RNA sequence: ACUGAAACUGUAGUAGAACCAAUCGGGGUCGUCAAUA
């Protein structure tokens, strides 16, 4: 069926905190940095194999998005509104580098605006 | 067993009215490959 990339739940303090260092080989509270190539040799691994990023969006950041729709039944309303309604540490999983644990989010209706 | 002459195929008339270049699609992600000894 659908495949899905759960979310990446318990990641530690300072997981996604200071990336540039390869702390891929310590199991830093229990969780290696799982996000980033090792380094080889201590050399960085920037193979053609990855890819690299100049960055990312921070952790709890937010974005206001609209959706407009158009002749939904309340079935079809009621499965969109439950996505954007799931109780809480319910996260969607958006954009690239699911697996490694990126994109993780939080989706809530803003009611005011609606 | 005396050529008729003279006479604009012209005048009026918008190739135009209606019609969305548009519908769907996360720039995404894991284990394969080779066959013998």
């Amino acid at each position: 069926g659908r495949k899905v990339y759960p979310h990446h739940k318990g990641l530690p303090n300072g997981y996604w905190s200071n990336p540039t260092e390869d702390r891929s080989q310590q199991a830093i509270q229990g969780h290696y940095q799982e996000y980033r190539r090792p380094k080889k040799d201590g050399l960085e691994q920037r193979d053609d194999q990855n890819r690299s990023v100049k960055g990312w969006v921070k952790p709890l950041t937010e974005f206001t998005f609209e959706i407009d729709v158009t002749n939904l039944s309340e079935v079809e309303l009621g499965a969109l509104l439950w996505l954007l309604t799931l109780p809480d540490l319910h996260f969607h999983r958006l954009g690239g580098g699911k697996p490694l644990g990126f994109g993780s989010v939080r989706l809530d209706i803003d009611p005011d605006k609606t």
